[PDB]
């Protein structure tokens, strides 16, 4: 079955560039430089901003006049807008995981309902560097001190992503590995409320057997890689109850009614 | 079949089963034969009630587990008094159990107190799982056996300490493990690599990195019709963070509600910055 998993492998790599805009691969070149000739408009402070919004024009978030008066909040609510988009490129990538679409209607919802943050948070890794993080399409760069530089919660939101982004890369994995890995977070049996377990596990073990001979082919010399990176899974809820705590703390910051319906 | 290579490892999970067995009075084997009933000799005392309770110490010998206490109006917080001094023995263990890990007492000073800062509670709530069933936990080295009612219901905070420890338990005794496949679990916990404060994270690593090999052979060995029981099994690990988290925010409440309850310092340099 050894060539059953290296065809699921690639099945789901295929995928994961169909569903994917900016990839590892992509993102990485940009960070460096590494042949591209045209480099991102780099938000570095306040004037930077400012110049970025009508320079990357990311004014698909920043619209909906009724905001524009507060820096930190117009860049977090920014986030939201990002994240959402992703969410529906997961949902798309879900699809793709054989067996997914057949599972219980339901579970699929849940799956995915407890899986997108743990989902973003990997990803976002790809699209940052201990220095700073790539925003729109990758079109810019906000710095990192730019990002603590920050007033109330506004500055501690993305400070744990880097920490852990940086513990992240330092696997060095690529898009290959990223994408059954992905698929493994998604076929996650502890999600509360599930119905039907069985299938779930069946699938999540096929996407780990497939998981661990990728790491091996592609990363002969790193040992125990595998481990390693299932381990990171706990980085992920952290960060994530942790984000979800902000979440709500930060609900004190007055902050169209069909907007906020719509996150 | 068997190489060179291999064999290492196969003396490393034999050297740890070893040296766990040497630091651990309750292994799970014979916490299972109590459990299972599979025995005439090995039955222990119920309790799962006030008068069972009152009963216990006329049974299950108590030299005071709960140190220093004719009583306090609470059960639950003469209960509580005895889970503390238990867990206190039970670092102890992990801890001897620790330095025979090869390497480990070889690290830095610092280093291997980081480790076993945040070791020893993963650790702890794995061995737990050893003595507990779906409906209840083992006490007094196995001579007892709270069920998972009684502490269920003993009063607003205590009655919330426990359930998180039988939920994890339910799920991770699933995994069917034995004492040889914990041994060298419970030495991958402590050998982490990303323990809040570190300073030398490399040779940790090295060594993490090796126990895990045999870990991934152990249990292949030991399982073979088990479908990555490995890393079904390093999933496991998330689970215990919360357990523990969920724990000391657990702490820090009755820390307030009890300004009469006394805490071991030991445990107290544990949960300081956790
Ligand atoms: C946003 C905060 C958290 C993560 C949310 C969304 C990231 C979405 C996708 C990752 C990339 C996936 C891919 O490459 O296809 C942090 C920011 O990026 C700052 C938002 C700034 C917007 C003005
Ligand atoms: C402690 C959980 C249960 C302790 C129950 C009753 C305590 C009363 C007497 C104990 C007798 C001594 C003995 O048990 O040997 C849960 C924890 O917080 C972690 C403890 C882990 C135990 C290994």
């Amino acid at each position: 079955e050894s060539a059953d998993l290296r065809a699921l492998a690639k099945h789901l790599y295929d995928s994961y560039i169909k569903s994917f805009p900016l990839t590892k691969a992509k993102a990485r070149a940009i960070l460096t430089g590494k042949t591209t000739d045209k480099s991102p408009f780099v938000i570095y402070d306040m004037n930077s901003l400012m110049m970025g919004e009508d320079k990357i024009k990311f004014k698909h978030i920043t619209p909906l006049q009724e905001q524009s008066k507060e820096v930190a909040i117009r860049i977090f609510q920014g986030c939201q807008f990002r994240s959402v988009e992703a969410v529906q490129e997961i949902t798309e990538y879900a699809k793709s995981i054989p067996g997914f679409v057949n599972l219980d209607l339901n579970d699929q919802v849940t799956l995915l309902k407890y899986g997108v943050h743990e989902i973003i948070y990997t990803m976002l890794a790809s699209l940052m560097n201990k220095d700073g993080v790539l925003i729109s399409e990758g079109q810019g760069f906000m710095t990192r001190e730019f990002l603590k530089s920050l007033r109330k919660p506004f500055g501690d939101f993305m400070e744990p992503k880097f920490e852990f982004a940086v513990k992240f890369n330092a696997l060095e994995l690529d898009d290959s590995d990223l994408a059954i890995f992905i698929a493994v977070i998604i076929l996650s049996g502890d999600r509360p409320g599930l119905l039907n377990v069985k299938p779930i596990e069946d699938i999540q073990d096929n996407l780990l057997q497939a998981l661990e001979l990728q790491l091996k082919l592609n990363h002969p010399e790193s040992s125990q890689l595998f481990a390693k990176l299932l381990q990171k899974m706990t980085d992920l809820r952290q960060i994530v109850t942790e984000h979800v705590q902000l979440l709500q703390v930060i609900k004190k910051t007055e902050t169209h009614p069909l907007l906020q319906e719509i996150y």
